[PDB]
């Protein structure tokens, strides 16, 4: 790499994995259009398996990411719109509390209060539709942002329906296979299993387990390769030839809801740049980042800003990733990491180097 990328990227990590006890971890740089690839540590501790630029990481919530734009190429597609009721793709939903909360709501955790998480009980597709039709909204549709696993879960299942294919597939043929992103999975294959890194929480080697709404949610894992390559098209959409797959990025990215200083796109979020970096630092801190908060709706929601920082955390029990990009600036950075450690300090790492090379 430019030894200015070398230096800011090292100074920065060799700290954070000494401070925070990462067993491994990559990082890619996107500068002016180009990856850069870091990395350190083990992807098994056991079998002294190293951190590699094929090593695929859980993404958790990063997967958000993927699924809000999946949604924005049925958007494209005409398959959907964000202004249908929820019950419009699922019927059977017919409990009154419905009554006004639109795919929007879902897709951007506006519904009125949707849980955080699908409980571990919700197994079937009957379980879901009793969870769902059970749920009492403690908000009017609209009116407050609650970070939330069910709701967009739920966007993403519902999303697809008009398709007639599964989530999984939709993801694939629509998403992953056009952007050649050809070692991101929703399920991993046994012939990659040799390059799934184990996550490690209190010291114990772990994976993410199965549960409701996974795929749609939390359950993509990627490599720093493809990973890069995901962040170069959602920096540079008007490179993609698919056209459905293009308009679906820029709808991701636009804004639709704004609480302090951020905006809510689907899957990603959005602050202007330049941003004040305790504002994203401090804002993606747990409980500010998952607290209840009044929402401003964005009518009509604003285009995709070129000058904005765009990015999103993500967890599982055993990993912690954070993709953040700025448009304008054709700039860039991915974190995977095989252990979850705060929200905070990779955000303060992430604005390090690319304030750096900004
Ligand atoms: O191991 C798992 O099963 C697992 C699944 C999904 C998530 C996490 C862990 C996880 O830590 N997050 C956070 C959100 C979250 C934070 C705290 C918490 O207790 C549950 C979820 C995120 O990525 O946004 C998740 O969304």
């Amino acid at each position: 790499a430019p030894q200015q990328i070398n230096d800011i990227v090292h100074r920065t990590i060799t700290p954070l994995i000494e401070q925070q006890k990462i067993p491994g971890m990559a990082v890619a740089v996107i500068y002016q259009g180009k990856p850069y690839y870091f990395t350190w540590g083990y992807a098994d501790i056991a079998k002294k398996q190293p951190v590699t630029q094929q090593t695929l990481f859980e993404l958790g919530s990063v997967s958000k990411t993927f699924t809000g734009v999946l949604g924005g190429d049925a958007i494209a597609r005409g398959e959907i719109k964000l202004s249908d009721p929820t019950t419009k793709y699922w019927p059977e939903l017919t409990a009154k509390q419905w009554n006004g909360i639109t795919l929007l709501h879902l897709a951007t955790y506006t519904a009125g209060g949707l849980p955080l998480q699908v409980p571990d009980e919700v197994k079937s597709s009957s379980d879901l539709l009793r969870f769902y039709q059970n749920w009492q909204p403690a908000w009017a549709p609209g009116t407050q942002r609650l970070y939330a696993n069910s709701s967009i879960g739920l966007f993403g299942a519902l999303a697809v329906k008009p398709s007639g294919l599964s989530f999984e597939q939709a993801m694939q043929t629509r998403v992953f296979q056009p952007l050649k992103l050809n070692h991101t999975w929703i399920n991993v294959p046994p012939a990659e299993e040799k390059n799934y890194a184990w996550g490690y929480r209190e010291g114990k080697a772990v994976h993410v387990s199965p549960g409701a709404l996974d795929a749609e949610a939390y359950g993509v894992k990627s490599t720093i390769e493809d990973m890069a390559r995901w962040v170069q098209s959602n920096l540079k959409p008007l490179d993609i030839n698919e056209k459905t797959l293009q308009q679906g990025i820029q709808l991701a990215q636009s804004r639709y809801w704004q609480t302090g200083d951020m905006y809510q796109g689907l899957g990603w979020e959005m602050l202007d740049w330049p941003v004040n970096p305790d504002s994203i630092i401090n804002g993606s801190d747990n409980k500010i980042a998952l607290a209840a908060r009044p929402v401003k709706a964005i009518t009509p929601p604003t285009p995709a800003v070129r000058a904005s920082w765009v990015h999103k955390t993500g967890a599982t029990g055993g990993f912690g990733s954070y993709v953040a990009f700025i448009p304008e600036k054709e700039l860039g950075i991915v974190m995977l990491a095989n252990k979850n450690y705060p929200n905070p300090a990779r955000v303060d790492a992430a604005w390090q180097i690319l304030n750096a090379l900004q």
